[PDB]
């Protein structure tokens, strides 16, 4: 962007500021009449103006800021606050609504700071909680609530004392018909998590927000999903809460959600909500790029920084990423085996107009010697790189390196250097993808025991081990042939084959201790309800499995049926149209059919849950003979108004009382 | 060690006797956790957890000695 | 236990006025009076709004009466002056 454009922007800003100040004055003259329609109209004008300002191609942020300043300087902001919190406003709730919408537009960081400085915060919060009579009120409420949550840790923690989290939950639970409610909820959750201490985060977790974030991330709305992914990845960025999110299953939605989007396309979708994304809020997201964090969190952060790079190009404020030093972390992630995050980080740097360092493939066995050299370089062992090159070390040979090879052929004489090196190599070994070679999904099996064990994967695989053989291994074979000198790890694997003689029998035995309930539903109709059911049962302590995370073209997960076999209980969410794709499916091609057939074959406490509008298919003979019997079963009629009683009934079917 | 100790094994060891904190990081990095301790033999302790002092081994042994009990 | 975070906890849970009134009820002996003035004075280590809210209890008159009753205890005079 040129200095001529800096000038043109400054000119435009000053020009349109002058204009919009005058128009805002006119709207404030309507507000200052203190008559319902005049306040509504004035606020409507201010709302339209502020949105038009935010939609202004280049000057939007500066113009918004200048008008936020003008609103404080004119006491217009203060007047809106006072008129919003006023009890007399019950004369016309639409006055409160329009005042609140304007305040929502005007919740710049300095305006929120003003609110905090004047101590209006709890007054506004309570009045937002009173905005509850319609989905519009609820959306505005969640908006103002979420906007208050864009402020320093102490403020967020203070607002947790209002228990508004339960109000938020109840609000979206009442009105899931509105995507914008789910957006402002997911926004509020993302904001509060990003803008709160450990103690507050712990309190939010105690409101079982990881479960609700499963629900939110399972919404069809990409903006809700984006915010939900950010929110959960904020939780996942703390070690102690990863198991709680694992129990929510929400991490499993994250990477698929990212994979089905391009950050610049999503930026263009998100723009109306991207308006007012902030530097300090980026500074708080920056830690989620760090090598300490989950691949999921790094992938979300990278995607997000690509989105922000896109938006900051448009606003011409790409300097922010240099100011906060994020460019370095993006280069680190771009030069990482976190391939998804690396791609997004490379794309972010592309949109910044920065260099993209050397890429690294998760399929490390496929590495060239150039890749090894680059890795060794990056992990700081630069002085050896020439020797690695001379030794022609590749993606295979790296994975074999014993200390001796370092000591002798790399000439790495320092044991400490060797220790350090090997630590990185172990890290890499764990991190690597071996689907390049693993026909047997041995790696997946080992990961199921613990991903730690993946250190041994490549050795065992190259030694000719596969998933079917593992029951037959002695301690000696494990120790020696698989190099598992750690007896604790050997004990772990022993504990697998202690339960049963075959990997499927072992995994079904394991999975039974991770699955109470399996949920089947029709993907195009039942997603939200099935997820709500899953979340409510998880809130009631039940371990629920579900098919939310999209499988690719063909290539169905037979382990889904093993999950059903491992489950005690099976739910079928009967939406409208739920059974229709099973019609004439005698060859059991429909995965709903595979799921339901498996449920029947094992008598898993089977639970038809009839959605509020549901009816069975017209022609029972066209439902396949094996599953047709389901038309004779008892089930729970879902009623959105009586969710708690319906869920009590679901629990009765789970405890085998009604089936 | 709470930076890394999901299991509060550190806390457990401290409670058992403070000096045993010394072993925490070794056993933690070997993948030991608070649940697994019951399962260890003197050999596993001595070798994998490097607790060559039999006195210390005896101390933690005492924890595992004591960590039990219509018609 | 009246750390900054503990006083914040009291405020966050809104126990502040309950504790204040119950401190005002601790008046039966010089020990009660000292402890009262202590807890009162400790609540007065929270931010401006909290102190101002506690002025609306008129505990200042209770404080005055407390030290006026028992100035022969230096510890009462300390907790008052505190």
């Amino acid at each position: 962007m040129s200095n001529t454009e800096q000038v043109a922007m400054m000119h435009t800003l000053k020009t349109k500021l002058s204009k919009y100040q005058a128009m805002m004055d006119k709207a404030f003259e309507e507000i200052a009449k203190v008559e319902d329609a005049n306040i509504i109209e004035g606020c409507t004008i201010v709302r339209k103006l502020m949105r038009k300002v935010w939609n202004t191609p280049k000057v939007s942020a500066d113009l918004a800021n200048a008008l936020c300043d003008y609103l404080r300087d004119r006491d217009y902001f203060d007047k809106l606050i006072k008129m919003f919190i006023s009890p007399n406003t019950a004369a016309c709730d639409q006055v409160r609504m329009e005042c609140g919408k304007v305040l929502e537009e005007c919740t710049s960081s300095a305006n929120l700071e003003y609110i905090v400085n004047k101590s209006y915060t709890k007054k506004i919060m309570i009045v937002a909680m009173k905005l509850n009579k319609t989905p519009d009120q609820q959306r505005l409420s969640l908006s103002l609530i979420g906007n208050l949550f864009k402020h320093s840790n102490a403020v967020s923690l203070s607002l947790i004392e209002t228990d508004v989290i339960d109000h938020i939950i109840l609000t979206f639970k009442r009105a899931p018909e509105c995507p914008d409610i789910l957006r402002h909820a997911a926004l509020a959750l993302a904001n509060i998590l990003l803008y709160t201490c450990f103690e507050g985060k712990k309190k939010i977790i105690q409101k079982k927000i990881p479960e609700w974030l499963f629900f939110l991330a399972s919404q069809a709305d990409d903006v809700t999903r984006y915010y939900a992914c950010i929110a959960v990845c904020t939780i996942v960025s703390v070690k102690e809460f990863e198991p709680l999110v694992r129990k929510s299953d929400t991490m499993k939605l994250v990477e698929p959600f990212l994979q089905v989007h391009d950050p610049a396309t999503f930026a263009r979708d998100y723009h109306k909500y991207a308006q007012g994304n902030t530097k300090e809020w980026l500074e708080r997201l920056l830690p989620m790029l760090q090598p300490s964090r989950r691949r999921e969190a790094r992938s979300v952060a990278a995607f997000h920084f690509t989105l922000e790079a896109t938006i900051k190009k448009e606003q011409n404020k790409l300097d922010v990423f240099q100011e906060i030093g994020a460019i370095q972390a993006l280069k680190e992630v771009a030069s990482s085996p976190d391939e998804v995050a690396a791609k997004f980080a490379s794309e972010a740097l592309t949109v910044i107009g920065e260099e993209v360092p050397y890429k690294l493939a998760q399929q490390v066995p496929g590495w060239t010697c150039a890749d090894v050299q680059y890795w060794v370089k990056k992990i700081g062992f630069e002085e050896y790189v020439e020797k690695f090159a001379k030794q022609m070390v590749d993606g295979d040979l790296l994975l074999q390196l014993t200390e001796n090879d370092l000591k002798h052929d790399v000439g790495m004489i320092s044991g400490l250097h060797r220790k350090r090196f090997l630590r990185e190599l172990q890290t890499l070994k764990v991190a690597a993808d071996y689907s390049s070679v693993d026909e047997s999904n041995l790696d997946n099996f080992l990961m199921g025991l613990s991903p730690e064990l993946s250190v041994y994967t490549y050795q065992m695989l190259t030694n000719g081990v596969n998933r079917s053989l593992l029951s037959s291994l002695t301690d000696e074979m494990m120790q020696n042939a698989c190099g598992i000198t750690n007896p604790i790890h050997r004990l772990k694997l022993t504990q697998a084959f202690e339960t049963a003689k075959h990997p499927d029998d072992v995994e079904v035995a394991m999975l039974s201790k991770q699955i109470d309930v399996f949920i089947s539903y029709r993907r195009s109709t039942g997603n939200q309800l099935a997820s709500l059911i899953k979340v409510l049962l998880q809130l009631r302590g039940y371990r629920v499995f579900i098919d939310v995370d999209k499988l690719y073209a063909g290539k169905f997960d037979s382990s889904l049926l093993k999950n059903i076999q491992a489950a005690k209980h099976f739910i079928l969410v009967l939406t409208p149209n739920s059974l229709d794709r099973l019609l004439n499916d005698d060859n059991c091609e429909d995965w709903v059919h595979k799921e339901l057939k498996c449920a029947f074959e094992h008598q898993k406490n089977i639970i038809p849950i009839f959605d509020t509008a549901f009816e069975f298919p017209t022609k029972e003979d066209q439902i396949p003979n094996d599953i047709r019997m389901i038309t004779k079963y008892n089930g729970v009629k879902w009623v959105h108004d009586y969710q708690d009683a319906c869920m009590a009934k679901v629990v009765r079917f789970i405890t085998g009382e009604l089936n």
